[PDB]
């Protein structure tokens, strides 16, 4: 695997939390603003995801998680990470700044072989495991996992389309807070309600999610979009997509499609389940979205609405690790 | 006025509360679950709505507030309420329980002379100030202010289906917490999803809102439905509608039908916004619904989504005053 | 084990989450409100704890867990429960209701052998592992385990007492919500503040905790007492105990007799740390209290004050087995 | 009056907004990181305290609100700010930045007459209204006014001092969250518990508070000290003081000292109540500190524990306009 990890976010340490677990091999990280010692607490303690169980030390400059030693680096700018030296070929680039194949490159200059931009990206290639990973070749150097939100709908919308094929279809997603808010009413120049007291507003919010699922899927480039609602909860999202079907169908053709996808082509990445649950049944669930059968109605053979999970920093997180696995697999191949 | 209010639960108490505010009499209060001392301190102190400012005292078994003089009644039958007594002529069933005109007719034994049902009735007529009042006849002893959602989508049905025509239409309501939910995992064999920790979970729950519109607007009927999301917030909740219209129009149409209802027909009931609002800013506001300008997207010349805030609580309890305020012009009339 | 429970509520159901964990035996359930299918549910999913890892369903009119099978009953009266006939010895007393040895005692005409009331009882002897065990004996036949809280305390000051004796102690227990708090301002006729809204409220409250550690720790009776703050937080809570000794001593004193005690005695039941910890870190941890080195602060010699954190549903739980483990090592002999 | 305001935060903008409410003169505003018509916004909207009534909007590069005109600069170091020119004498700093007498001085270059820390100061006079006032005189340039717990602790030690002299005692407060808090687990190098997620945990951090009533109170210097606790509130506090007493007296006798204090020397600084009064009967309340009666308990004729509230916001925004009044009643006289 030889995994370099940029950042030290909610992304990229979950990022080398999953990787542990799955088995990944994660040989450096990068960050310039977190001393060595907070990192290893900072790693250990997780209030959403608990204690990490394994045993976390600094040892001689380096990060020791289980045994595996993790050389960390405190370069500001991209282009002096010495990742050769360390011997990272993938990097997971998480900083939220560096996502554009311009900029991402910088890691090259160290001896990176891949770049993997844990977000959005205006130029790179965008794929979602179980979607388009297809569309995938080695001459690829940067590359893109879009966004928690679109690994969500994604699934939900390529069965949708097709089965009963989607004419057009508006989605909100009631989102969890995220940690670009604030706890109380604060400066945010750039989003004006995204200042506002997180504990105790519903905050409307903006979303490329949907337009990002036109990169994803051609066929509905165009034909979707949405936003989003903050609420107070810490973790775990669900997504409500409004749509218009081509083909008549009956709810349960919808939920048998789904049940079929989940448990074949899908398995792993699109979920399905048909109990009461809540918004905390997902913390940790790994799966890309969860469809909740019970959750959506429909108004007429048409018009349909369907409601997914997802858990936005952990089923992220383990689709990073599964993009680089199919990357390696297709590159050292 | 003559007022008399059965049940002194959040509707009931601000109600109440409204009504001194807005100048309308209340008489006489029954509840017997709830000490006449204990009621001066539901009354006085409210963690959504504040203290209350006048003065709030027992006097000889009756509640005296800034003067006024209520009696209160322990019954508890509706038919054993000694209304005539009091002097309470109109009486406002909000207790739950007696929501169909069979059993809210109880009161009339009591010497009542009408009974409005603060809640939505299975039989009782319907109304939602500013969209069907003029419905309304002397002849109607019972009557349903519908609930405090149909409240907030109705309105704005109402001036998009006049404006535009609805064609079919998926509401999605994001709800404030209620007073049936759990603070934590407990029994809820009803509504299983409903006794999940209410201060950690987003939970999906069900609402008759959009069918009810169907009742207060015929030609709507069997064109709306949606389903609800209870997230950790104390008060306050926001419609999300995503409807497909009859006529090709832009989003500023929208905007400008909205504002136009809104200073015109529908003033004091409808609201409307341009301003980057969040959950907040409408504690203690009076209106139904509070059209959200900046919020709501377009996606093709008849496919758009609209979002209308609320406060649940506070907003309801008005319309409840200015439904008995229209009941009485027309009756004493 | 032959492990019985009465009451299928948050103590209830982790109990059997716990014995199940750790290799206890439970073969019957009572509780005449909760459907057999419900409880599947209630116990497959838990919005603090997480799913249940292994296989729960319903088999034949009982409950199955990983394999094991759990003969369900929905008695309404505890001297109706059949305990004899699903085999049942050991009966785990949960309800909250028969907590008093007179009609706990109803369980024996079931053909119980012995009961644990998991909560403070008015005349049954109370235990805390690690502080009074050994006062047990056989003959006991109704006991108590005490309260969540008072298992905090009474380890922390047991250990202060031995090394320093505790002249007089005032305890101040910052509480997560509990099952009786209201979602809403609402009805609690009996404690007042305790029907303020609990997700938007700090709510002063009472404990007997102190008091009760009068009980299990003699020397200290009288002693100590204190007060609760219900806190809008789902899971976990910290004694802050203000605490004036009898011989002069430093900080580092008391961190080192905590540590000592920890990894001797009290050994997983006292837990010691020195990081910085926060209310999270604690979710799922299954000691009595963790003693928080770095929180607590010494204003001279003789005045201090300590922190301690537990996990107020999870850590009591595993109490209540190591109880029954002890009592059955000590009856059976 | 001629007040000038240099930090526009939680504290600034409450500042000016109680010195509208009390009449006060406001006539300039700075605050380099916040544009003109943001800061309308900000003013406007108030997620705890409400939308301001009267009417706020920019008037050429000036703030105009309720035909009031605040002239508004953007410089970044106070040395800067010609302050003369809008006419402002008296700043309120609030930065948090220039909170000791050598950088709080920056201001006197622009022309400023006086200047006071609406925080902690290491070395300029602190004052509480009611406590300290008498010790201040014309010639200090620079003053603080606490912060907003000490405001609640000096009013309630005082008290308890005259009365029965305090001769020890450890202070813990229970306080609601703060700007300097994350949403979700970041970075807080200099407080690592600081950086958990808010609305999640219940936090441990430090106060100087405590140690701080041993400036403004000096018999009780270095008799007192203490810790907080973050819980996940928006806003108001309590303060939970644990002493130990000269003299012996009964909890009545604390009462009366405490109700006799707030309606004469106290009144309007210290309240008194006995009603069941939880978190949010406080907000807006601008008191420095109100004594629950009902809440505290006494283990002692000498060892007892006292609990006072206190909107952290509002009422120290209210104290800073007083100190300001009393201040310019010393000076212009
Ligand atoms: N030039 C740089 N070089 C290296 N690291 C950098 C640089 N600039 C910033 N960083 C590091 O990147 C991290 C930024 O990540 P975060 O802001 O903490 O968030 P991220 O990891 O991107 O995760 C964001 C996601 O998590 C959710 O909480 C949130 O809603 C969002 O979806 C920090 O730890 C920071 O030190
Ligand atoms: N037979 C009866 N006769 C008279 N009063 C009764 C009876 N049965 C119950 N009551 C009283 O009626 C009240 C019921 O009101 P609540 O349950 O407190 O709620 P309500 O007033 O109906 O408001 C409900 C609304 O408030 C929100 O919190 C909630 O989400 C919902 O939208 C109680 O105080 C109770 O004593
Ligand atoms: N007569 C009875 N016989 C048997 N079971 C009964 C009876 N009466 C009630 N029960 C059952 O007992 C349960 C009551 O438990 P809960 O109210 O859910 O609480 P408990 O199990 O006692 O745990 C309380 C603890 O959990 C925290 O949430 C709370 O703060 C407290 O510390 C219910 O499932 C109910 O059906
Ligand atoms: N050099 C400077 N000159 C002028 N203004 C400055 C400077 N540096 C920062 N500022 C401005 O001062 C403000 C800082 O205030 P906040 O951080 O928002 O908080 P404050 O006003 O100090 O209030 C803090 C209090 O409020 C609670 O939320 C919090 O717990 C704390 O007790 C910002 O709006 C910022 O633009």
């Amino acid at each position: 695997s030889k995994i370099g990890i940029n950042g030290f976010g909610r992304i990229g340490r979950l990022v080398l939390r999953t990787a542990l677990e799955m088995g990944a091999q994660v040989v450096a990280v990068n960050d310039p603003f977190i001393a060595l010692e907070y990192m290893v607490y900072m790693f250990k303690y997780d209030s959403t995801h608990g204690m990490f169980k394994g045993e976390v030390k600094v040892e001689d400059g380096a990060l020791v998680v289980d045994g595996k030693k993790i050389t960390v680096f405190n370069e500001m700018k991209p282009e002096n990470i010495p990742w050769s030296k360390a011997g990272a070929e993938y990097i997971v680039e998480s900083t939220g700044v560096f996502t554009t194949i311009e900029k991402a490159s910088a890691h090259f200059k160290g001896g990176a072989k891949k770049v993997i931009i844990s977000a959005p990206s205006a130029d790179a290639p965008m794929f979602v495991c179980g979607v388009n990973l297809e569309k995938y070749s080695k001459d690829m150097k940067v590359v893109s996992n879009a966004s928690c939100t679109t690994n969500c709908l994604a699934p939900v919308a390529k069965v949708l389309h097709e089965n009963f094929e989607i004419v057009e279809g508006l989605m909100t997603t009631v989102h969890a807070v995220t940690a670009t808010q604030k706890t109380v009413d604060g400066p945010s120049a750039k989003d004006w309600r995204g200042g506002r007291g997180a504990a105790q507003n519903i905050i409307p919010s903006s979303t490329g999610a949907a337009k990002a699922v036109g990169k994803v899927i051609p066929e509905l480039d165009g034909k979707l979009t949405g936003m989003a609602f903050r609420v107070p909860t810490p973790n775990v999202s669900v997504v409500d997509l409004t749509v218009r079907l081509g083909k008549e169908c009956s709810y349960d053709d919808i939920k048998a499609a789904m049940k079929t996808a989940s448990e074949g082509p899908l398995q792993g990445v699109l979920g399905y389940t048909e109990d009461d649950v809540v918004s905390c049944d997902f913390t940790g669930d790994n799966r890309s979205s969860i469809f909740d059968a019970k959750a959506g109605i429909q108004l007429s053979k048409t018009f349909v609405k369907v409601v997914s999970w997802y858990d936005n920093e952990f089923g992220y997180s383990q689709r990073v690790i599964d993009l680089i696995k199919h990357m390696q697999k297709v590159d050292s191949a």
